[PDB]
């Protein structure tokens, strides 16, 4: 196993997965790591199992009927995946706590919204369909990018929003386009 979390590269206490080198700290994987479960398997090996049990599950899809499914199960998994994704780039620090706005000539967002927000609304069940979960993710940038206006910070927002898109079009399998 590697030594170091994959998600945020720090040492410390680690959960490793039986059938991949990778390891975790317990709150840094999505879900937070089981109590029991041995062996025990990340996400990563989750999502690649499905995967291999629907090799078709590859083949491209429309955004708008990927938005439209339900929360079962699978949709569930890709949804914790796709957001450990963003967690994995060090930006995402700037998005994971809940913000405050005051800044000479802006207003802040009617609707904010923050990562551990989405990872609580994740672990409760609070989406029904893929589209909750990505309008809330969309909707973190976009705060970000009215609310910082033309300072150079609004380029946080879409390096980190970039990481999202290419993950949500990578773990969707979403149809390549020009
Ligand atoms: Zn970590
Ligand atoms: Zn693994
Ligand atoms: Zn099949």
């Amino acid at each position: 196993n590697s030594n170091i979390c994959e998600v945020c590269n720090k040492w410390g206490r680690l959960f490793c997965c039986d059938t991949c080198p990778r390891s975790f700290h317990e709150h840094c994987h999505i879900p937070s790591v089981e109590a029991n479960k041995n062996p025990w398997s990340c996400i990563f090996c989750r999502i690649k199992t499905i995967q291999e049990r629907c090799p078709e599950s590859q083949s491209g899809h429309q955004e708008s009927e990927v938005l439209m499914r339900q929360m079962l199960p699978e949709e569930q998994l890709k949804c914790e995946f796709l957001l450990l994704k963003v967690y994995c780039d060090s930006k995402s620090c700037f998005f994971a706590s809940e913000p405050y706005y005051n800044r000479e000539g802006s207003q802040g967002p009617q609707k904010p919204m923050w990562l551990n927000k989405v990872k609580t609304s994740l672990n409760e069940q609070m989406y029904t369909r893929v589209e909750g979960f990505v309008q809330d993710m969309r909707l973190i940038f976009h705060n970000h990018k009215e609310f910082y206006r033309e300072d150079k910070f609004t380029r946080l927002g879409i390096q980190v929003q970039d990481i999202f898109e290419k993950n949500f079009r990578n773990i969707f399998a979403i149809q390549e386009t020009s």
